[PDB]
């Protein structure tokens, strides 16, 4: 019916270099994603410090995930959401232009809009672009809700809407959304919980974790996708002390720090408000890290 | 240290046509200046910053800087981004436009540790030589500045005074007042603007001024003058208005009632925000009918 983007997902980290984004280390750090069976890249999410680039360097970090996924089966989920509609629907028009295969658009963050108004937000996205459109909860970060129902009319009244990535920490949202509308892509956005949300349904993941450890979280999201959930919750259970050591601080400071713990990435470089961890919880993520095998480039 | 403080307004922006009303704009800043109001807050989370482009928020603070030149009322203008980089240019140009101070919202949605708050207001407080007043709501943001990092940025940068606190925690208010006096607490919650300011608060930014500025500038009077009586039964006269201005998220409801005063041509929003629910413009409307609102 709907054309989709599912799967095994990664949120692409931004590596910066003296301040600037590092294009090599990013294509660099992309063919490693889809070498380990990733099936599709996110650029500038949440987890690429989207709040923190320029709209230049957004556009760089999206055409560099095009060219690096050219002659390759993984497609490119642009993250393109703002709360400014206006803004949104320029984002995705962009996005589509510079070649992505679809768009991830965060729920409006900070303003607080009401049902009314994201079914607006949304369905304004959709109607700008030809490409799939997959919804983000993210109520921690965002202040707000789509809820259930939101999500479905979204769902059966915008042709280009396919489903939503779900960060909310809520098993029964995950059980009422595919309850009543069995026909789309619910996307874990959670990765501690990536497993019990494809166990009910959930047709991928869009993963923190695989930036570090790709082919575990390729693993998972197919096994399970196989219908072979036993070799699914083995790796999620085995995943889980890394999935929470990623959060021990804000998304993606520990993340950052492991990767650069894993000599992936050349300098622990945010930019600000975002910075380096304690170091307390620098020692944390390496004492972690210990009993997992990352793979190299 | 430099300080704006009292009765202070979080001015919304009125739409026409989709383009920001700006004759509609300086009249309702000259309303508040007449009504009593000491400051306004161009351009915050009241005044739907989120939607403005940067020309539009240029407009907001110089037309907010104009219309209180000959007046004592003092401009403090929000300026504030989750990105640093931008907080800092946003800063720069609040301070070259004439704009008395800057209120600066906590970075939203990418959730900064405490130190990334520390090094955040830090890197805006040394860009300008104007007041800067820290801004903490958390359920809007998705973090919280701690009083321990609202007290080492007070000491720490000179032109950071104090804190709007946004957050239903008076605990928390007696916690930076207790280990802190020096620092001005401005109440950014009008329920509870008579419990903070009798604390020893020194303002609020309120949203239900735009409604009401001569109510809401009478209680912070009487409150800084320590006639607490007179200014509780304001707080407590104000309670209905207070909470049915946030039966939809602000400033749905407010402008909501600023169209029904007949205060602003046109019920616009920038999506996402909207148009209340029927049922919410109804109540809006019957609660208005129990309070005297001042014309121009
Ligand atoms: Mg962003
Ligand atoms: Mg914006
Ligand atoms: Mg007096
Ligand atoms: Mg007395
Ligand atoms: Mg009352």
């Amino acid at each position: 019916d709907k054309n989709i983007i599912i799967g095994a997902m990664t949120a692409l980290i931004t590596p910066f270099k003296n301040g600037k984004v590092d294009e090599q280390s990013y294509a660099r750090l992309i063919k490693r994603q889809i070498e380990n069976g990733i099936d599709a890249v996110v650029p500038v999410g949440t987890t690429g410090e989207s709040a923190t680039l320029t709209h230049e360097e957004n556009r760089t970090c999206i055409e560099i995930a095009v060219e690096t996924c050219k002659g390759t089966k993984v497609k490119v989920l642009a993250g393109a959401g703002s709360n400014a509609t206006h803004e949104a629907v320029g984002l995705a028009k962009f996005a589509k232009e510079h070649g992505a295969d679809g768009i991830l658009s965060v729920a409006p963050y900070y303003n607080k809009p009401t049902q009314q108004g994201l079914y607006e937000h949304y369905k304004a996205i959709a109607q700008s672009v030809d490409i799939p459109v997959l919804l983000y909860n993210v109520p921690g970060r965002t202040g707000c809700e789509i809820s259930t129902d939101t999500i479905i009319k979204l769902f059966r009244d915008c042709e280009n809407i396919y489903g939503v990535k779900e960060a909310s920490g809520n098993i029964d949202k995950c059980v009422d959304l595919l309850a009543h509308e069995p026909r789309m892509m619910l996307i874990s956005g959670e990765d501690a919980i990536n497993y019990p949300i494809l166990s009910n349904g959930g047709k991928g993941v869009i993963s923190v974790t695989s930036n570090l450890l790709p082919d575990m979280i390729s693993a998972l999201t197919h096994f399970a996708l196989d219908e072979n959930y036993k070799e699914a919750k083995k790796i999620n259970d085995e995943l889980y002390n890394i999935n929470k050591i990623l959060f021990c601080e804000s998304n993606p400071i520990p993340i950052k720090t492991a990767m650069y713990l894993a000599g992936l990435i050349e300098s622990l470089e945010f930019r600000l408000p975002l910075c380096s961890p304690s170091k307390e919880n620098f020692a944390k993520i390496e004492e972690v890290m210990k009993k997992y095998k990352i793979k190299g480039f």
